[PDB]
């Protein structure tokens, strides 16, 4: 169909790529957790004749399948990866990446939280992101720390050349009726953190959630709404 792939269309262990813009793809994979199956997204951004990866494909095998799918569909090497928070849908697979020669990065807060959780730990620390509103350049993207939301460490990623906003798990898809896995969230601060994203990236044309379908800027307000519905009741 060429439509964005959904959870029941991707067997656990396979990876799909979806072209978002020139030189920008999302990656989609599925994984089992506590007896249910979930989809999750990451990002791939062309960096000259190299690629920057945002987030693993949620597990070692899935991430190996991601590298194979990239080689098949794109044919450029992944040289660096950034994980946008400490959960396994973001760092599970970092050991696969590192063994494949990919330099792996995350904020110090993410690295500490991953270590404490028993999750895989990116090698290199990203400084300059410890205060809400901070932004740094990393290859062809900007990394932004909006404040605590889905997790205290969540980062968002903007691709200026394409006006693509990758919200990660701080941003939910439009069809969502709940706020996802809130175990490590700050539901009170989340709406303020979304407001920071909205103020910083008013020209975003595509917004990609951590799980589910991309859309436009409406995903940001929708996320604030579903988080309030959860917090309220
Ligand atoms: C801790 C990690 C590894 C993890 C494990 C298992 C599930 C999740 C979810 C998640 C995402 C979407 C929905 C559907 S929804 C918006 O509620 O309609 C649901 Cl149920 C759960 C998330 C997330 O929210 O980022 N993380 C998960
Ligand atoms: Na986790
Ligand atoms: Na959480
Ligand atoms: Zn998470
Ligand atoms: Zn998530």
């Amino acid at each position: 169909s060429g439509e964005y792939p959904t959870v029941n269309e991707i067997p656990v262990g396979e990876v799909r790529l979806y072209q978002i813009a020139d030189g920008v793809w999302s990656h989609i994979a599925t994984q089992s957790f506590d007896g249910a199956v979930y989809p999750s997204n990451g990002l791939i951004v062309r960096d000259g004749d190299e690629l920057l990866l945002i987030d693993t494909a949620w597990g070692a095998k899935n991430t190996a399948a991601l590298l194979a799918e990239i080689e098949k569909q794109i044919g450029l090497p992944v040289t660096r990866a950034v994980s946008t928070h400490f959960h396994d849908d973001r760092v599970g697979g970092v050991d696969v990446l590192r063994a494949a020669g990919v330099a792996t990065y995350a904020s110090p807060s993410t690295r500490r939280l991953a270590e404490a959780e028993g999750n895989e730990i990116p090698t290199h620390s990203l400084e300059g992101l410890s205060s809400s509103g901070d932004a740094v350049r990393f290859g062809p993207v900007e990394l932004f720390y909006p404040g605590a939301a889905h997790s205290t460490d969540n980062l968002v990623v903007y691709v200026p050349s394409a006006n693509v906003l990758y919200g990660g798990c701080a941003v939910h898809e439009l069809s969502s009726t709940s706020a996802g896995n809130v175990a490590d969230a700050d539901l009170a601060e989340w709406p303020t953190s979304v407001e920071r994203i909205q103020k910083h990236y008013p020209e975003a044309e595509v917004v990609i959630p951590g799980h589910g379908l991309p859309g436009g800027l409406d995903l940001l307000q929708h996320t604030a709404n579903v988080v309030k519905a959860h917090k309220n009741r």
